[PDB]
């Protein structure tokens, strides 16, 4: 890891198994006596979407799901699905920015959301913080997959021209897949 790199605990992540099925990369099937919450980062144009599912009893990533260019509809029927699947488990949505389609439709669906806006460099701050912290502890566990691992690896901090840090993927690199991360372990206690 470079000298600015945000996740120093890497080496505590727990890499779990999966099988992919199409956008679904899927560690294990709904356990109904667990509790689930879904981390949502929707994609705006061409960015990519990733849902995080949370199982809140054990810590560890169940189900990951994760495409780009998906309509916002398809994005917001796939989320009801996932949901689903989970025991209608409620999903922690960054509703930032998203437009008033995808919000409009969570409502219209009837989705079992939280809104949690990622409206500025300091509530990322809270996020990312908390979900490096818990990897340090050994609690985060998550698909064994190189795109993930690397996301999280290239994920490094920064200063403004007024000194503020923040928070991004090094280069010309994504973060979906560590926001979605970080609002599913949000709940996670
Ligand atoms: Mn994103």
């Amino acid at each position: 890891p470079a000298m600015n790199s945000v996740f120093s605990g890497l080496d505590m992540l727990i890499l779990l198994p999966y099988e992919r099925r199409g956008t679904r990369l899927v560690v294990e099937d709904y356990r109904p006596d667990h509790i689930y919450c879904i981390g949502a980062d929707f994609g705006k144009n061409q960015d990519y979407s990733v849902f995080s599912v949370l199982d809140l009893d054990t810590g560890a990533i169940a189900c990951l799901e994760r495409m780009n260019g998906a309509t916002w509809s398809d994005q917001v029927a796939r989320l009801k699905a996932l949901s689903e699947d989970y025991g209608h488990a409620y999903v922690v949505a960054d509703t930032w920015g998203v437009g008033d389609a995808i919000a409009e439709e969570l409502d219209a669906q009837g989705i079992n959301y939280t809104p949690l806006p990622v409206k500025s460099s300091s509530v990322k701050e809270q996020l990312i913080s908390n979900l490096a912290l818990l990897m340090e502890k050994g609690q985060v566990a998550v698909p064994n997959d190189k795109t993930i691992l690397d996301e999280l690896r290239n994920f490094r901090y920064y200063r403004t021209a007024s000194g503020n840090q923040v928070m991004r993927a090094y280069g010309r690199g994504h973060d979906d897949i560590v926001m979605s991360l970080a609002l599913a372990y949000s709940q996670y206690e």
